């Protein structure tokens, strides 16, 4: 299958190149697979989403994304036109309020949750989780992370938005998950993006277009948005039967394009995520 006049971050990963704008992809679209956004919440009744969304689980007063993050990275992961696993099922979590702000008791419970919630969900090509939330390190909250991941869930986090090394930061900083960082259109490293020996692979985080809260849409940067590109890719992989759960993040990894970036530190690697989709 081919969408015509794509998100560029959508071509970017069905494209060995920068500069595409048709996103290539088999029809099998991540179906059967489940993606739980942990973030904002998400607008479930948004068209973009045809159903296939649904909130299983607030720690505030109500289900409702007031903030827009969680509909926006929801869609990157899976609504018809802005997403990569087109088919895929996506349960949210609110972990953060609707100023996108959260405590870390809050963030750790909600890595909990979807560990065992997992258990209750028909997802038989596997379970991804997405994060695009981060701050100071803290080894609670990466051990969180480690959990979720052990316990059999495709782990994927932003990498951090500080243009600094993300050894500092949490969840970025646990190894055993998927640490993403953010590259722009024309495959420069975005300039807020968080580097160091810590990040796993990049994807597109600049001015990605996806779903907003009012039935709306609205393009925004950050990590954050890098995160779910691959939260989706690691869904659309695990559905053709490429990979699993366990291993998804070295394969994106050893299938990447490889060298494209450019103003990549020294001892970061210059991966960036890519589907590897031949008709
Ligand atoms: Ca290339
Ligand atoms: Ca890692």
């Amino acid at each position: 299958a081919a969408q015509t006049n794509a998100p560029w971050g959508l071509a970017r990963i069905s494209s060995t190149s920068p500069g595409t704008s048709t996103y290539y992809y088999d029809e099998s679209a991540g179906q059967g697979s489940c993606v739980y956004v942990i973030d904002t919440g998400i607008e479930a009744s948004h068209p973009e989403f045809e159903g296939r969304a649904q909130m299983v689980k607030t720690y505030y007063y109500s289900s409702r994304d007031g903030n827009g993050h969680g509909t926006h990275c929801a869609g990157t992961v899976g609504s018809r036109t802005y997403g990569v696993a087109k088919k895929t099922q996506l349960f949210g979590v609110k972990v953060l309020d609707d100023n996108g702000s959260g405590q870390y008791s809050t963030i750790i419970a909600g890595m909990d949750f979807v560990a065992s919630d997992k258990n209750n969900r028909n997802c038989p090509k596997g379970v991804v989780a997405s994060l695009s939330l981060g701050g100071g390190y803290s080894s609670s909250v990466n051990s969180a992370a480690a959990r979720l991941q052990s316990s059999g869930v495709m782990v994927a986090v932003a990498a951090g938005n500080n243009n600094a090394d993300a050894r500092n930061y949490s969840p970025a900083s646990e190894p055993s998950v998927c640490t993403v960082g953010a590259s722009d259109r024309y495959d420069r490293r975005s300039s807020f993006s968080n580097y160091g020996s810590v990040l796993d692979i990049f994807g597109p985080g600049t001015d990605i277009l996806s779903t907003w809260i009012g039935g709306s849409t609205r393009s925004i940067s950050g990590t954050s948005m890098a995160t779910p590109h691959v939260a989706g890719l690691a869904a659309y992989l695990m559905t053709l039967g490429k990979t699993t759960a366990a291993s998804a993040c070295r394969y994106i990894a050893d299938t990447a394009n490889k060298g494209d970036l450019s103003n990549i530190p020294f001892g970061t690697v210059n991966l960036l995520a890519y589907n590897n989709y031949q008709a």
